[PDB]
């Protein structure tokens, strides 16, 4: 009877994970707790799935997790698991990036700027961020027309496909792991906020400037901004459309 | 003897506003209106809904029947250049969505976003050259730092309607001091706008310059600016801006 804690700030991936587990209840008994984190400013969609808050950095919560669970799954979790937690119980992260490339924040946004692989990685969690040995990953192609939104949605679909394909093996420990070929590059939220903070005076190719806007364009999120002569702040995004082929 | 007015227009909203301003005068000074859309208008349903029919203002038989049968011709956002024998044959007056003589010709607010020259609306007597003649009334519109072609254009269209409510009586009745523009500023053809739309991804400049090119070529659902990637796939690109709340 596998005791599973899922720690997630993402409703659609959590819903998919709960459905995959329910579909396995014929061959494999799993007791699931679902939790979201303190950083979730807008948690009602998780609450609707039966979740409540966990502070994974709280030392008593760490004690209790190591006691009560065989396995912790991090799915788009907004909190750093502390050292004693990842060394105390098996912790596996679903990361919307292709490790070890653009580890950290909004990987597909950096992949649009720098050409590094985009995709999804399921990996063992160590003390470092998006850093432990890889269980499985799959690349997504970044199209010329894509913004952050289109690449992110393809990454989320690939994560759902990996859950469906691999969840039985992950729950049962039936897999080998591989060390990333290098440490790779890490992007913190500071590096993203500097992307968003446009310099109207900066000089570059139209390509680099369009790529910067594409990286920061994500549906209705207010990301990239300039501030004009009168100190008015304007958010800017690009919208792209493939021309009809005739 | 009612004023025999020819309105040539390919724009329904401005034509709607003009007809409305005219019946507001119905009481005091009377007008016989013929409303026409140009032979260069291939989607004229919105003008037909206003009771308009086609005029080809380059058909010599048509320009004959014009000089004989009207006192005044109003051009309001019409897709044809008026011949010489027409514009001398009558008082021909144009409603221009630019602040003459800056960015005369096509889509003025687009070129104003690029080159920072004033934008707005100009009612000008029509001479031989495009958007050149002596100016009756004009109003600048503010180019907001967050505005695209669409926002500036909509501000110009409202000023054009304002100028119609304020100035039409005096325009139909000759009641104005026309003036020469302090210079002849600059003209922009359809070529120059399509050259903006054909983005060069290798071109180098300020992010300000690049954002201003996208803003200039962004206009709601019109497919304007585009690039072609390595595989030869074409993508249209626009910018969408929002003042912070
Ligand atoms: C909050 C925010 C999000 N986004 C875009 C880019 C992101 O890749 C995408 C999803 O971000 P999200 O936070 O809305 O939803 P999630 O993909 O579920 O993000 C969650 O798990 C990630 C692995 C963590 N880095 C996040 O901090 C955590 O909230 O939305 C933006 O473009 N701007 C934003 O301000
Ligand atoms: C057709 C077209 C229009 N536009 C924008 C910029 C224009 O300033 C604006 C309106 O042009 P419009 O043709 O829809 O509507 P109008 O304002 O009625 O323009 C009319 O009077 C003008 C004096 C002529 N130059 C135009 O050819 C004629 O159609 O829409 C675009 O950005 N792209 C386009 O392909
Ligand atoms: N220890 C640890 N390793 C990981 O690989 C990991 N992966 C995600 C990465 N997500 C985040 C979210 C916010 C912050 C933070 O900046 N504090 C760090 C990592 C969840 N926590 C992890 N925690
Ligand atoms: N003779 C003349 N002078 C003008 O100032 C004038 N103004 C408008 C400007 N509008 C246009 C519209 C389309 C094209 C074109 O298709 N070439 C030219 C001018 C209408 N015709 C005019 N015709």
């Amino acid at each position: 009877p596998i005791r599973l804690l899922v720690v997630s700030d993402n409703k659609p991936l959590s819903a998919t994970l709960l459905q995959c587990i329910e579909a396995l209840a014929g061959d494999l008994t799993v007791d699931v707790d679902l939790r979201y984190t303190a950083y979730n400013h807008t948690p009602q969609s998780m609450v609707d799935l039966g979740a409540r808050v966990i502070d994974v950095k709280d030392e008593s919560v760490v004690d209790l997790i190591i006691e009560h669970y065989d396995l912790v799954l991090s799915v788009h979790c907004k909190q750093l698991f502390p050292k004693r937690l990842v060394e105390g119980v098996r912790c596996i992260n679903f990361h919307p990036g292709f490790n070890p490339f653009n580890r950290g924040w909004y990987p597909q946004a950096f992949s649009i700027l720098n050409g590094l692989p985009a995709g999804a990685t399921i990996h063992v969690m160590d003390e470092a961020i998006d850093h432990g040995h890889i269980i499985v990953q799959r690349q997504v192609e970044v199209g010329s027309g894509d913004t952050s939104l289109e690449v992110y949605n393809k990454v989320v679909e690939v994560e759902k496909a990996l859950m469906h394909e691999c969840l039985a093996d992950i729950l049962q420990g039936q897999y080998e792991v591989f060390k990333p070929l290098s440490e790779g590059n890490y992007n913190g939220i500071k590096a993203y906020n500097e992307l968003c903070q446009l310099d109207l005076e900066e000089t570059g190719s139209l390509r680099d400037h369009i790529n910067l806007l594409r990286a920061t364009s994500h549906g209705d999120f207010k990301n990239a901004y300039f501030i004009d002569e009168s100190g008015d702040k304007y958010f800017i995004k690009v919208v792209l459309e493939k021309a009809l082929r005739h």
